[PDB]
């Protein structure tokens, strides 16, 4: 049971839930089709390819997929662009209110 709920918060997703946002096994070609045309706000984090270890936060905005690369800091931290946080699930929660470029993080793409 306990299926369904309401609230006055556009952003309603678990940041500490990789199985909710982390797509791990996902390539750009895919991630794109998942955030291509999708409602503005959709996002997801998959294993980066260009660089080993790094990640890529694919977001949906401007009728495109805003790929927000997440640099891997040596201090066990992540640096997304020109900002830094405690970890992956520590930056997405801080963006739930802040607008990256023209929008904010609403909810992670569907499985």
């Amino acid at each position: 049971g306990s299926s369904g709920s309401s609230g006055m918060s556009s952003a309603r997703f678990d940041s500490s839930d990789r199985s909710a946002w982390y797509m791990g096994p996902v390539s750009r070609q895919e991630a794109q089709t998942r955030l291509q045309g999708q409602r503005h706000g959709m996002f997801l984090v998959r294993d980066s390819s260009t660089c080993p270890g790094d990640y890529v936060l694919s977001v949906s905005e401007n009728s495109r997929v805003s790929h927000y690369i997440i640099n891997s800091l040596p201090n066990r931290r992540f640096k997304i662009g020109d900002q830094e946080f405690d970890h992956l699930p520590a930056l997405l929660e801080f963006y739930k209110i802040h607008y990256l470029d023209t929008t904010t993080l609403i909810e992670p793409a569907p499985r």
